[PDB]
């Protein structure tokens, strides 16, 4: 779909079936979700953001359902107040930028 | 044009009469730039982001010229790795997200 930029491009994700909301955001090298227990063993990473860096957990590899798109990828999960659906995740979906 | 995501999103905006790099950031809200003093006064603001609360200047009603479209609209200035050029100012040039 054609999602516009009046306000914040929020699309319903589905990860590890249950379903919750998260931001598009072109600017993000990876995705980054609020802290929560994933299927699966984890790594520690440091992330920087503006501001200062913060510290997540590595979650590799996890199928995530992207509104109607499958798709598998890398997830952050650590102390942010949004969800973030960063350019890894993105570029599988299939989503460009039009102007 | 239609940009992918492979890539960052690296576009090249005029502001002060000077070219610089900028990366179209569809998560951030605000434009945010390198520190800098550009034509203008500046009133103060504080901004969030994943690593904390950082503080800017706000130069209201600024031109600049993303893409070749003319465009107006408040740019902050403050410490950042990278210019940013957030929904308000993406907006004006008709900027989409499509998959
Ligand atoms: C710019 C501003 C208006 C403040 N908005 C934001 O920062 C919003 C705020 C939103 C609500 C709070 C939680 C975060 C989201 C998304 N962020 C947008 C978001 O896209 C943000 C923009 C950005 C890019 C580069 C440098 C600084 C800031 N990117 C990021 O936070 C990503 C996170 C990541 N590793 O995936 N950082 C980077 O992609 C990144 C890349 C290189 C770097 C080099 C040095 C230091 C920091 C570097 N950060």
């Amino acid at each position: 779909p054609q999602i516009t930029l009046w306000q914040r491009p929020v699309v319903t994700i589905k990860i590890g079936g249950q379903l919750m909301e998260a931001l598009i955001d072109t600017g993000a090298d990876d995705t980054v979700l609020e802290e929560m227990d994933l299927p699966g063993r984890w790594k520690p990473k440091i992330i920087g953001g503006i501001g200062g860096f913060v510290k997540v957990r590595q979650y590799d590899q996890i199928p995530i359902e992207i509104c109607g798109h499958k798709v598998i990828g890398t997830v952050l999960v650590g102390p942010t107040p949004t969800n973030i659906i960063g350019r890894n995740l993105l570029t599988q979906i299939g989503c460009t930028l039009n102007f």
